[PDB]
């Protein structure tokens, strides 16, 4: 099978690459799968946005810590093939894994998330043991939402020869290090966001380095701008992960 | 003038790749800069490393966090072509900038250190408002060490058209964004690490899996494995920035 991931769609910029590109590639995978953390205004998921992404070519969305900002997104939670990070703690509304079936194989898409620099939560590692354990698949694809590289190879190292691949994201900026560990397993720290660069992080210039500069608050502002488009190709065959390409679109 | 950036060669696998490839490549350029922050056994950086680096063609190395880790360096950057962050307070040994000669062409580099996620220290912001008030050059490079991709785009446009170019480090992954700001900065989040990625952040393994399963502490190890090469290069000429090209080669 032929697997696009779609790393983190900011707000509307983001939302405009990929509702504007991925139907002239959709023809291409047989499984999309989209970060949509932040793809509602640059907080949040919401309805909108989600019916978007889905008819742009999104089969399944992930989400982040930002995905609490919207009531809308635990209507999307219990019926949509939406899912929030594993690693949340026993009593969280929605899914923290979600099967994907296509042409008779089967792919796991597991989200995970970091915790160093971040909100303490359950052990994304010893979550991930348990989780293959009752949970099989011929393809399983886990994505590290994190802040350090370091957590997200740990990570990646840890569940080598298990997961088909390992894509990071939440950093906002794609990495040149797409690779296969030892025991196959293919691995990138970041695939990165697509929305518009034309800012800081997806915001917007002036209120970012206006909160850097003050050390007061700043409302936050999703900047606009052409966007770019940032994905990582998957390909798996015979059960085994065969590559990793990073693609990128500029919106012209 | 062309300047080389090498990304923070981490222990011995950085400082091979370095010996073996850069002589290959030096007439290339005018001026090569190198992170020579975990230079020495992937923590500090000593006689022996610095004396390396020289020898395979580098003009300036630039320090970061664990600038203090081996204590030969205090000798070094009384003397030597060694620098530390900015940022530092007062009383701080060594030099935060350094001014390079190319073709009667100056270049003024500074390295500075970010704040998020890491040890407070003096507002980098207003740290280089002050070095760019008292320095002048026809060109000025920036190389900010920092975890945060927020603060790293947020320094480089406050840099905007201050700085000719702005590139990041610390973060060990080479970043597949290297642009130009709307003023003509150009831009990087992090040219990557020089050393073997048979690891995770330089070091080996198993330590570094050991330190995230059990959370006991783990001594630091460095990794041994084959290398590869990342820097960034620059083209400075007419007093503007021309352009930026991540750079790529494998040890085999």
């Amino acid at each position: 099978m032929r697997v696009l991931f779609i790393g983190d769609v900011m707000a509307e910029p983001g939302l405009r690459a990929v509702g504007l590109h991925l139907p002239d590639i959709r023809d291409r995978y047989d499984l999309v799968i989209a970060n949509g953390e932040n793809a509602a205004r640059g907080k949040g998921l919401d309805r909108r946005s989600y019916r978007l992404l889905r008819e742009a070519g999104v089969d399944l969305v992930s989400l982040g810590n930002h995905a609490w900002d919207h009531k809308e997104v635990y209507a999307l939670l219990e019926s949509e093939p939406v899912v929030r990070p594993l690693n949340y703690p026993p009593g969280t509304p929605g899914k923290g894994f979600w099967r994907l079936e296509v042409g008779g194989e089967s792919l796991l898409f597991v989200q995970v998330m970091g915790r160093i620099f971040m909100d303490p939560l359950d052990d994304p590692f010893r979550a991930l043991d348990r989780l293959l354990e009752e949970e099989k698949a011929d393809y399983v694809l886990v994505e590290v939402h994190a802040e350090a590289t370091s957590e997200k190879m740990a990570l990646a190292h840890y569940l080598d020869g298990r997961a088909s691949a390992v894509l990071g994201t939440h950093t906002h900026v794609p990495t040149l290090d797409a690779t296969r560990l030892p025991k196959g397993t293919l691995y990138q720290t970041d695939v990165g966001m697509t929305g518009t660069y034309h800012s800081i992080i997806g915001g917007e210039v002036e209120t970012f380095l206006a909160r850097f500069l003050t050390g007061r608050p700043q409302p936050f502002r999703a900047a606009q701008g052409k966007a770019r488009f940032h994905a990582t190709e998957l390909v798996f065959e015979g059960g085994r992960p065969v590559a990793i390409s990073p693609y990128v679109w500029e919106e012209p």
